[PDB]
């Protein structure tokens, strides 16, 4: 898996490269300090065989040399070395997030619909943004460290070998001790994110529905269940807390008898008549340098923890399966007339639950307009949608132009079925963006045309600053009629080969409806056209009505005929002016 | 407003003060190595006083010491200091969204109206999380390193006044240099966060609209829409991090002019007679104490900076104000007869735009069932949601039982008022958990009995896992019917004084209706009533059917007169056979 995000650094390894070179040529500096302490004691008065003029001369060049290295190189490295390893880690989650929204908008209807959105984003933003240390605290960092315990090991080898050994003794306990943290607090971190995805995620979907929580005065009741949320997510956050505090005070009781078990060696040796006196002197004071990078890593450590937890969920999320698949046979199909074949189609959302859509059998040719009508609950949007194959159908096959609709690429198929659903959407955003969606590349001409047609311009105008009037997050500044309207433009600016109509007219008061009826009666001269309609009135028309029951076709026919049958579609109509 | 922030802090000083208490119990530590180390040295092996076997027992209790010290006493410090920290900030965030929450319910239709969720949520999330540091690197760490600063600069002054002097100079520049950016990082934090929050409101806006997204196969189009929102974040994430990088690399340039000016000084002060070298070198070895402390707090400095921006955001939400206040005259009412009164009601959304509700004068008496037709746009829907007073009327009064609405306490008002909106609303949860949104203190009796009144228990029943059945998110697992129908549900269980239909049967079948339609004429029969409809046929029994156009209130009467009347009602009446 480490290898996957790193897939990410990759384009800016250099950047990372420099900004762990220019990181080592920093600890040259604190060291200038202490040289430089030497140089005026040692090299101006403990010299004393120097001029007080000549003296007074070295130390106004030694007090110029530091001026100019610490007022004029630091500086820039200083930056540099920051904003390097911002800009990269910067930039690399700018393109995971680049990568993640293209996975989402990939994603199937089922997908969203056993999903929380607020728990998606929360993957998509703050795990994301957790994987950042990942980058600066990991790949940038660590090393240095790691360069500090060797140069130190190294000298230490030097000065003496057993005294050095006195140290390692302690390092493979400190590593024993990591690898048993190291799982527990990944756990935690990633229960502990995933609580916080729970809370983002309640509060989406309540702050969105809080027009009900307001109309019930539920607002006590809300507040408690948000509270069990919030509280959850404390309790996860301190359970995280508690283990990284135990693994800090851990990791570091190892990494401090690191220096005893040396000294009091040390010790023992020097006097035992191992050692010169000066080298434990020597020895010993570079154990700063050895148990200060072991004592920072352990924070190294922790910081990394939680960042592969972060990465874990950003890739479960990643590793999510296309429900609606493309496939090898991919083929952008133009469809040149409208044949529409259902054979022996069944549906089921589920394998567990029961089949919506049973064995369903119908054939719609170019130009005709089909009517599906009957009880709420009975197939009819489900039936429809399977058409732009927002969900496959689980035995049988629907073919547009004898092409099984699985053979065309998503994008043509859908981009070719006019569709205005039921529950319409609208985007905070203006009337004309709206109606933009349908044919995004459009002429602010042929946006008005279609909102002429949907029998939407004229309201659209006399709206405080008409087609660019900002509709409500939502579409809430409009009323129904209104933003379902909206919904139709789209589709004449989509103008397509096959319109999908499901209750598209919901909203609209009588007038308005047989408005939008004449102008669609238009439009749907010679265009193959499936219509899902309750008021049969605005049905009767058709070509052919179909009545749906309990997933099944009960009937078909001619308004006339199946009136003559006095059957199951009789029966509704008949229930309108009785 | 640190005074704000901290009274969320207020209950949890002691936690703190001790947190800072152990804080100081820290420094302790690491000097015992250094001094176990010149013990050993200078004190048993120099001690010229030792038997060997003296020398070596004085070594032994150094270092049992030591091992007890570091490995009993120091591990429960570090925990406890750790621990402490994050429990307390960690139940201070807590507290702090339990706040945001409620003002969050608190606000009106109207923020609503004009706010994005996912901007919202940013804040209550992100930019309070934000304000953690300032727990931590402000109230419980900055402290330790100015008694740094103290314990040393106090060395320093005994040690030489005019020195100390010549270390203090710095001091003033580096606060003035602090001071040059910290405002500037705070914006360029601010402006960063805000950038995240449109980010998020997008993600949240589009992951929750792709179906609209994927009808038009819009994704490439809306991919790009995405790119400019996570691109201009990342671009205002940048400007933040170059300007703190430069700053970094000032404040520091400043603090590092600091040991040198001490030598470049105290050197030449030797020479003339200030005092010896035993005293510049000695004015030396505490040099790290002084600008390290100094360096730290560059840090310690940034990281503050983006808190306060964060606290700022936060406030700023916190500080929204309320639209539909309660007021002082506050007064819990019990509606016994439901008398509406609308006098003289003109509407106005905004100042600027045009009013939409005129002037209306209209008289509700108790029981009768009183019906709302027109055009789409009219302004039915924006009359009755003045009722439950979602917005305040403009111009007017609305009086229940001759009570002003402004009089009532909101929960009181609101919760006698039965609301079923066009636009009804679902949570990604059970059946039952849904329809108990109407009265969340109901029998699992009653609810089956609601269900069955508004003809869904029968649907619910056949549900995989029936009452329990989990609906989708936004309630999408169920036709437009049956989500509609559990709305009602919620109406009869909360079995109110009045009851407001705005169009309740949208997408039920003309069969499901009439049955709505009987339970309905049931609850209504002795209920005040105000029902909003397109399907005319489903109002004719109204008491008085009142007609409203452009805003006014156009025409009034029972159907039968209505239709005599041959005017705008009859009109629409009339287009439905004709």
């Amino acid at each position: 898996m480490i290898k996957r995000y790193l897939q990410f650094v990759k384009p800016y390894k250099y950047r990372i490269f420099a900004t762990i070179i220019v990181g080592i040529i920093k600890f040259g500096i604190p060291m200038l300090i202490p040289l430089l302490i030497k140089y005026a004691i040692d090299g101006v008065i403990n010299n004393h065989a120097l001029t007080t003029d000549e003296k007074v001369h070295h130390l106004t060049i030694a007090i110029g040399i530091a001026l100019f290295i610490f007022v004029i190189v630091r500086p820039p490295i200083e930056f540099i070395r920051q904003y390097l390893a911002q800009w990269t880690s910067n930039k690399i989650l700018y393109d995971i997030r680049k990568k993640l929204y293209n996975h989402l908008q990939a994603l199937s209807a089922r997908f969203y619909a056993n999903n929380q959105v607020g728990q998606v984003i929360s993957r998509v933003i703050n795990d994301v943004e957790q994987t950042k240390d990942f980058i600066l605290t990991g790949l940038m960092n660590i090393w240095l460290d790691c360069i500090t315990i060797i140069i130190a090991l190294s000298i230490m080898f030097f000065l003496d070998v057993k005294l050095t050994l006195a140290a390692l003794f302690i390092f493979p306990f400190y590593i024993l001790t990591v690898y048993v943290f190291f799982g527990r607090l990944r756990k935690l971190t990633r229960e502990r994110s995933q609580a916080l995805a729970e809370v983002q995620g309640f509060l989406h979907e309540r702050v969105q529905g809080i027009s009900v929580v307001k109309s019930f005065a539920i607002e006590d009741n809300e507040a408690k269940n948000f509270d069990k949320k919030n509280t959850n997510f404390l309790t996860r956050a301190l359970k995280h807390t508690r283990w990284n505090a135990y693994s800090f005070a851990a990791i570091n009781t190892v990494t401090d008898i690191g220096p005893i078990i040396v000294i009091g060696v040390g010790a023992y040796l020097a006097i035992s008549g191992s050692i010169t006196v000066g080298t434990l002197a020597a020895f010993v004071g570079y154990l700063e340098l050895l148990f200060g990078p072991l004592r920072r890593l352990v924070a190294s450590f922790t910081t990394l923890t939680q960042s592969f937890a972060s990465m874990d969920r950003v890739f479960q999320l990643i590793d999510e399966d296309y429900d609606i698949k493309n496939g090898v046979g991919a083929q952008p199909i133009e469809i040149k007339q409208g044949r529409i074949d259902i054979d022996h189609v069944s549906f089921q959302y589920n394998d567990n639950e029961a089949p919506i859509l049973k064995d369903i059998n119908l054939s719609i040719e170019k130009g005709e307009t089909v009517a599906f009508v009957g009880m709420s609950g009975g197939g009819k949007s489900t039936l429809i949608n399977l058409i732009p194959r927002f969900y496959d159908v689980t035995s049988g096959q629907i073919l547009i132009d004898g092409h099984n609709i699985k053979d065309f690429l998503t994008g043509s198929l859908r981009n070719q079925i006019g569709l205005v659903q039921q529950d319409n959407i609208l985007f905070s955003d203006t009337v004309k963006e709206n109606i933009l969606l349908g044919r995004p590349t459009a002429t602010d001409e042929e946006v008005v045309e279609a909102a002429k047609m949907a029998n939407a311009h004229d309201f659209i105008m006399n709206l405080p600053q008409g087609y660019d009037t900002e509709v409500g997050e939502r579409g809430v500044k409009l009323s129904g009629g209104q933003k379902q309207r909206l919904s139709i433009a789209r589709i004449f600016l989509n103008n397509p080969p096959i319109l999908i109509l499901d209750e598209a007219t919901s909203a609209l008061d009588l007038e308005s409806e047989s408005i939008i009826q004449e102008a669609l009666d238009v439009l749907s001269k010679d265009r193959t056209t499936l219509i899902v309609a309750h008021r049969l009135s605005t049905i009767t028309h058709a070509d052919k009505i179909v009545v749906i029951e309990n997933g099944h076709i009960v009937e078909t026919g001619t308004h006339r005929e199946l009136i003559a049958k006095q059957g199951a579609y009789e029966h509704l109509y008949s229930i309108q002016n009785l």
